[PDB]
């Protein structure tokens, strides 16, 4: 079970991201895919996260948003 970050902007990274949620919560892992292959997702980010307000907030940034793109910063489900 870990967080999900959907609509990596057209340059987020990993570390990157570790670092835009390691901020408030502490990040283990993430993993960062892009190049649609298919009808599936079109560059996302994972986040297997977690501290006491992570969720918190990380849904402060619900929208994300940073280079023209507002991620979907989505945890759990």
């Amino acid at each position: 079970c870990k967080m999900f970050i959907g609509g990596l902007s057209w340059q987020t990274t990993q570390e990157g991201l570790r670092e835009y949620f390691g901020q408030f919560g502490e990040v283990k892992e993430c993993l960062v895919m892009r190049d649609p292959l298919t009808k599936r997702s079109r560059g996302f980010g994972f986040v297997t996260f977690m501290d006491q307000a992570g969720v918190d907030k990380v849904l402060a940034q619900s929208r994300h948003e940073l280079d023209s793109k507002t991620i979907d910063p989505k945890v759990a489900f």
